[PDB]
């Protein structure tokens, strides 16, 4: 459970993601190949990519990260109360994509690592501990949901 204020928190941070989604995408999915390069390979449409100018030239990776960013957004201004978001987004991932929750550990880690680096001034250990905790909810809830589909995990 996350305080109002900690919501608040995360709410805010986020608007400052949505002020620039697009460059939020690019950064948190290069971060993300960067970091974790097997990650790459669930995504057909762009798995070739190898150098930093091809990931900033496709559209198709700039589209995943905006998509993720969108997605999480609408699911954070829920609050919690996210279930209906969830279940699309657990559907695919699970069944048709088959993207194992490490891997959105993996891409939380890349989104608070993104956040840090454009909003030092603003992104500090308060707004980092709620956005975290937003985040685990997530990942608690959606694991829970792969859970239910018979996807482990
Ligand atoms: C906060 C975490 C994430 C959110 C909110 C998210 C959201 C989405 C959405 C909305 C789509 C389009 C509709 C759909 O298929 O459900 C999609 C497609 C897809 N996703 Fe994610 N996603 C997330 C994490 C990731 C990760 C980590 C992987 C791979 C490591 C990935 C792999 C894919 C693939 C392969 C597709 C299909 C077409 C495409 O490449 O865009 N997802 N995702």
């Amino acid at each position: 459970v996350l305080s109002e204020g900690e919501w608040q928190l995360v709410l805010h941070v986020w608007a400052k993601v949505e002020a620039d989604v697009a460059g939020h995408g690019q950064d948190i999915e290069i971060r993300l190949f960067k970091s974790h390069p097997e990650t790459l390979e669930k995504h057909d449409r762009f798995k070739h990519l190898k150098t930093e100018a091809e990931m900033k030239a496709s559209e198709d990776l700039k589209k995943h990260g905006v998509t993720v960013l969108t997605a999480l957004g609408a699911i954070l201004k829920k609050k919690g109360h996210h279930e209906a978001e969830l279940k699309p987004l657990a559907q695919s991932h699970a069944t048709k994509h088959k993207i194992p929750i490490k891997y959105l550990e993996f891409i939380s880690e890349a989104i608070i690592h993104v956040l840090h680096s454009r909003h030092p001034g603003d992104f500090g250990a308060d707004a980092q501990g709620a956005m975290n905790k937003a985040l685990e909810l997530f990942r608690k809830d959606i694991a829970a949901k792969y859970k239910e589909l018979g996807y482990q995990g």
